């Protein structure tokens, strides 16, 4: 999946799901590619979470490069279904932007630091 630019360890993906849930429950998130893209463009996203199994994939393919342009970190999770569950909706979500982490503050910081590690190693 060409828009999936680097591998993510399974336990970090779990942290990402849990960060989305906690931010949704106690903070503010955006759901879906249109509001995720706007939050990134506007510099409001603290962390973007992108599902690896979106089909058709075109709706998410621009997000990683846009995040990079805006210096906003992103991470991947395998399952749009699980990402939607975390985002508090009844169906799959392609992407989420965490705006206000709330009680997800620690997880978000942990995820950002760990993705920095992954990307330094991968060189992407």
């Amino acid at each position: 999946p060409i828009y999936v630019r680097f591998e993510v360890p399974e336990d970090l993906a779990e942290k990402a799901y849990e960060a989305v849930k906690r931010a949704r429950e106690t903070g503010r998130i955006k759901k879906g590619t249109n509001e995720t893209t706007k939050a990134v463009e506007r510099g409001l996203a603290k962390l973007v979470v992108i599902a690896e199994d979106v089909d058709p994939p075109e709706i998410v393919m621009h997000l990683p490069l846009l995040c990079d342009e805006k210096k906003i970190p992103y991470v991947y999770v395998p399952s749009k279904k699980r990402l939607g569950e975390a985002a508090g909706i009844e169906v799959a979500a392609a992407s989420v932007a965490i705006i206000e982490p709330g009680d997800a503050e620690t997880l978000v910081r942990e995820i950002v630091e760990k993705v920095k590690e992954l990307r330094a190693k991968a060189g992407v």
